[PDB]
């Protein structure tokens, strides 16, 4: 792809994430703890999934990002309204304010509802993120696979400011530990 002169530097927002995380010191890397971080709960923190938003927030234009997801066993990104909901049990979905994607049980799906299965044949070590606002696209590229298209969302209603969204999954299996990473520029 041709996307990458539409980088943006993304940092993660500390007040949102939840209360197990472990944000490192630039806010560009971000882990599972094995306990609560000893932060105070606002209305703002996600509850029930290990998932934070990035600070910055699109009203407008193209934007383009990447992640390293080395060696996780489960993870969603993407992008979300600023509105969505933070609190109890919900589905990654378009009607729910989300475009994203992730791995689980070895097999990589987009949420659409219902879920669609991606075709992925090397599995990837770092995952490009574009959004073209006016447009209403959200499309994910394989880094590892030479930028190869993973998912395109089109026709999107974003109907708000759009924030990046991460999560980093549990970690019941022991294999999950290793954080995200924004890769630079
Ligand atoms: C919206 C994120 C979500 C829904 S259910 C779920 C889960 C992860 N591991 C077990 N369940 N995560
Ligand atoms: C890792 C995926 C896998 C292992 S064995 C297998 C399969 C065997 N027979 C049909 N499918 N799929």
């Amino acid at each position: 792809h041709h996307h990458h002169h539409h980088m943006v530097h993304i940092t993660l927002d500390r007040n949102t994430a939840n209360s197990w995380l472990i944000i490192s010191k630039d806010r560009r890397q971000v882990r599972m703890g094995d306990t609560h971080q000893n932060v105070s709960d606002n209305k703002e923190r996600f509850s029930n999934y290990p998932m934070v938003l990035g600070a910055q927030r699109f009203s407008s234009g193209k934007m383009y990002w990447e992640v390293d997801v080395t060696q996780k066993e489960a993870w969603d990104l993407g992008v979300c309204r600023d509105s969505v909901q933070r609190k109890g049990q919900f589905s990654l979905s378009p009607e729910n304010g989300f475009w994203t994607i992730w791995l689980w049980q070895d097999s990589y799906e987009a949420g659409t509802s219902p879920q669609t299965t991606l075709h992925i044949q090397v599995p990837p070590c770092q995952i490009g993120i574009f959004v073209d606002y006016e447009a209403g696209v959200v499309s994910f590229y394989n880094i590892t696979d030479h930028g190869s298209l993973i998912y395109t969302f089109s026709e999107c209603v974003f109907a708000g400011p759009l924030r990046p969204f991460f999560n980093v999954g549990f970690n019941y299996s022991g294999g999950n530990a290793a954080p995200l990473k924004l890769c630079p520029l």
